[PDB]
């Protein structure tokens, strides 16, 4: 494997494994060391630390878009979402593959489509689509024997819009699991464009229901508008992500404001009190390494990561991580949160990518995020 960067500060490293078997591609890295991408035809799931040998598992979908894979744990499993076919698959064994399943019908519009979906382990799988919809998927029983169910509707599909323009409010841009709380029962963290942030705690045996909902859409605009008055009519979230791994009360968004030509990204951490159902802003960081041309496509919504947020034991400082198509911008902020004598940012850098790369897939784990190159490799990517 080679170090392609070593900076004091972050460092970039091409894994071993390289992509030859690739001849539209698909997006995952798992913390179960494995690599996933799909074509319209096959997935292909490989050990990204192989250490340069192909073993991919090759699997076939047919005889639209490509789909959307998740894995399962084990009674390994995979789930085959169908954007646009209002279809859902899943297999309980790579293993048991033959290639020569359970099935759920999702009810969708002919309008709609799956636009984001994770996994809640204990719980279930969440499925957000293009009209707002939210819905729970479950894999088992509560004494879990296989078996797939639509087992509640969280959120409904936006309002059948009277106008052409949707109401781009209450897009979800970003689902996130929340800490384990008892059987079967996890949280779910659901974020949308307008900035509503809802805590919902999900269930297998139970109904799954929703333990806060605010808005900080307001409060936000009006923290930053005497300094960016084009921050009125413009202001959007477009992702969110907790900030620790065992609580609710903290999360980290990321936003967009625009004047005319260019468009700027921004942070704000919020602090969740559930008993009063209030919030309170702790923070707000204006990526400076990085803007886009407002004419330009923005369709690749932006990931934010956050590593220690996977992990059990918090760190002084976090390691950010947003991922746009030209680039990976990175910053660290304190984990206090407790605004005496705060540590301010000291730091932010950019890696930015080569035209001709295009990213198939990331993940993170609690160290670094990783990221699939078409013809380059996996890269594994950690500031310090």
């Amino acid at each position: 494997t080679k170090i392609l960067t070593e900076t004091e500060k972050y460092s970039v490293t091409k894994l071993s494994t390289d992509l030859s078997f690739l001849p539209f591609e698909g997006l995952v890295d798992t913390a179960l060391q494995k690599a996933l991408v799909n074509d319209l035809d096959h997935i292909y799931i490989w050990n990204y630390n192989s250490i340069q040998k192909d073993t991919p598992i090759c699997k076939i979908s047919l005889h639209s878009s490509p789909p959307i894979c998740l894995f399962t744990s084990s009674i390994n499993g995979i789930c085959i979402i169908n954007k646009k076919n209002s279809q859902f698959l899943y297999f309980e064994d790579i293993s048991t593959i033959n290639n020569l399943a359970h099935v759920l019908d999702l009810k969708l519009k002919d309008n709609e489509n799956i636009t984001s979906t994770i996994n809640c382990e204990p719980s279930g799988i969440i499925i957000a689509t293009s009209l707002g919809r939210v819905l729970f998927i479950t894999i088992k029983d509560s004494t879990g024997k296989p078996k797939l169910e639509l087992k509640q509707q969280l959120i409904k599909p936006q309002n059948s819009f009277f106008f052409r323009n949707l109401d781009s409010s209450k897009e979800i841009i970003s689902l996130k699991k929340g800490p384990i709380v008892g059987k079967g029962e996890r949280l779910l963290y659901i974020t949308t464009r307008g900035g509503s942030l809802q805590i919902w705690q999900l269930s297998i045996n139970s109904k799954s229901f929703k333990r806060l909902e605010i808005n900080i859409y307001e409060h936000v605009l009006d923290s930053l508008q005497d300094l960016y008055p084009f921050a009125h009519g413009t202001l959007a979230f477009l992702d969110s992500h907790p900030i620790y791994s065992d609580t609710s009360s903290a999360h980290l968004t990321l936003a967009s404001i625009s004047n005319g030509n260019e468009i700027y990204y921004l942070m704000i951490t919020v602090i969740l009190d559930e008993k009063t159902n209030s919030f309170q802003i702790f923070s707000i960081y204006k990526l400076n390494t990085y803007f886009t041309k407002s004419t330009v496509d923005l369709n690749h919504k932006p990931q934010l990561f956050i590593p220690n947020a996977l992990d059990s034991i918090v760190s002084p400082t976090l390691s950010v991580y947003v991922l746009f198509n030209n680039a990976v911008v990175m910053t660290q902020i304190s984990s206090k949160l407790d605004s005496s004598f705060p540590l301010r940012r000291k730091w932010e850098d950019i890696i930015r990518f080569n035209k001709d790369v295009e990213i198939i897939g990331s993940g993170y784990s609690t160290d670094s995020i990783y990221v699939i190159c078409k013809d380059m490799g996996v890269l594994k990517i950690a500031s310090h």
